[PDB]
């Protein structure tokens, strides 16, 4: 069901009249770095985003074999026809029918209401499927912005894992929330 | 360090002076899949254990590959030369230090507080050295042994993971204890 989006034919999730996820393909390497780098100094103080444009190709690869395999997903959001955001399935337990969420959206982009309309089209497009039904969200305790992601869209506080994430020389508390759909 | 056990040169940790914990190595599959045979009707109730020995035999070396790559670990109780249990780390990520931990004792063994001595083995000995730092136990919040291992070894309830694993037809809640040493 893939469908056209210039020479390259790619797998999207529908959000709104101007949003939509597209799978992250190769094509998106260039572009995605750039946003990496315009907004590198806050996705370091968070787990969703591990230098170079090689580097980020590695990732981008890295992601695009789990996506296809099933593993994971990366999807990237793009409003209007632009690059805002990068929204994934860190993790897929295929016989538990879940998945763990990452996500993270461009500086500019932000305080529009778009993650949450993205997040929302992703858990319901796995959900209806049957394929996922417990979606997971995973973040420090510390990252503002990513709680109330989680807050906003029906998620459950589950429990606070001790020092569970090794970031920029400490270790830090992380919030496990869960939904289930 | 390696360490003769028969034509065997295993890898042992040390538990007291009647038990040992050795890596799994293919030679103990016909003894392991007796001893699931043994016990097959409760392990069908747990997360801990996945029929024929072939079953078991690929089951044995898949751990035995993620053992050896640092993965995960999987290890065999011996209680005076006998085979009596298993105790592995199901998980192992290495940047935050922190580890999962699968564990089940045959029914003759149970009562004896050989799989408290031999978790506590365990865990002393990646601790020292610096390399897991964070111990992880998930299990069904209805397995009574399985949780009360986790409370007499100084592990926390961090919450209760809702309808988190697939088993026999259902979803089960599973809590998640953590220690930091
Ligand atoms: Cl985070
Ligand atoms: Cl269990």
């Amino acid at each position: 069901g893939l469908v056209p989006r210039g020479s390259h034919m790619v797998e999207i999730i529908p959000v709104s009249t101007t949003l939509e996820l597209r799978a992250a393909d190769e094509s998106h390497v260039p572009a995605l770095h750039q946003l990496v780098l315009k907004n590198k100094a806050w996705l370091q103080q968070s787990l969703d985003w591990p230098t170079s444009q090689e580097e980020t190709r590695k990732h981008v690869q890295g992601n695009i074999l789990l996506h296809q395999r099933g593993y994971a997903k990366m999807y990237l959001i793009f409003c209007q026809n632009e690059m805002a955001g990068v929204l994934s399935f860190n993790a897929i337990e295929p016989i538990n029918k879940a998945a763990y969420i990452g996500y993270w959206l461009d500086e500019s982009f932000q305080g529009q209401g778009i993650m949450s309309q993205s997040l929302q089209a992703l858990m319901t497009h796995y959900a209806r499927r049957g394929d996922i039904r417990r979606f997971v969200i995973k973040c420090r305790v510390d990252n503002q912005a990513s709680n109330a992601v989680a807050r906003r869209n029906h998620f459950t506080l589950e429990g606070c894992m001790k020092q569970a994430e090794y970031l920029n020389g400490d270790y830090h508390d992380v919030n496990m929330y869960a939904r289930i759909i």
